[PDB]
């Protein structure tokens, strides 16, 4: 990366949010929105899951209905902090620290509270994500964290729109910013 990287169409990104992002929570008790302003006052809306003392966690968040607006590939960036099991004191044998982030394609903004059903199949699942050793700082609220920056990217999508979703099974982790976009490209 010296020379610029092309342009990217961007399909969506959580922290150009004016209002709450809505985002369903499955089951409720997992996910939560919070919302942390950051360096010049401008508010990010965050979602963040700990329930590392309770056991058989499957805790989805799911994003809007996202157009694809002529993209085949997807790309998505995210923007999160985990926290290390071996940091928690007593932590269990069932922590983890990572997520999954899943795909789901739909002609039109059709999802409810219980569609699609919550589980891969029929959700596609782009990767487990882990933190790398790679961290940048934010500042949110008052505080700067650690930070990492992950991009995944899936295809080909055919249907009009899709949704994300991100599970967490059990760890502690913040997700911080999401962004999808595709690469602009000329033919």
């Amino acid at each position: 990366a010296m020379a610029i990287s092309d342009p990217e169409e961007t399909l969506m990104d959580s922290t150009t949010a004016t209002a709450e992002l809505g985002w369903m929570v499955h089951p409720p008790s997992g996910w939560e929105e919070v919302s942390g302003y950051d360096e010049n006052m401008n508010t990010i809306r965050t979602y963040q899951v700990c329930n590392v003392f309770e056991s058989s966690q499957n805790n989805w968040l799911r994003t809007k209905f996202i157009r694809r607006r002529g993209a085949h590939r997807i790309h998505v960036e995210m923007k999160f902090s985990v926290r290390d099991c071996s940091s928690i004191p007593s932590v269990p044998g069932s922590c983890k620290e990572t997520f999954n982030l899943y795909y789901y394609e739909a002609d039109f903004d059709l999802a409810t509270k219980t569609f699609p059903n919550w589980m891969e199949n029929p959700w596609v699942k782009v990767d487990t994500i882990a933190a790398d050793e790679s961290i940048s700082q934010v500042d949110l609220g008052g505080r700067v964290m650690k930070i990492n920056t992950e991009v995944r990217s899936f295809g080909p999508v055919s249907r009009n729109g899709f949704y994300l979703a991100f599970q967490d099974y059990g760890g502690c982790m913040s997700l911080i910013a999401v962004r999808v976009f595709y690469r602009k490209c000329p033919r």
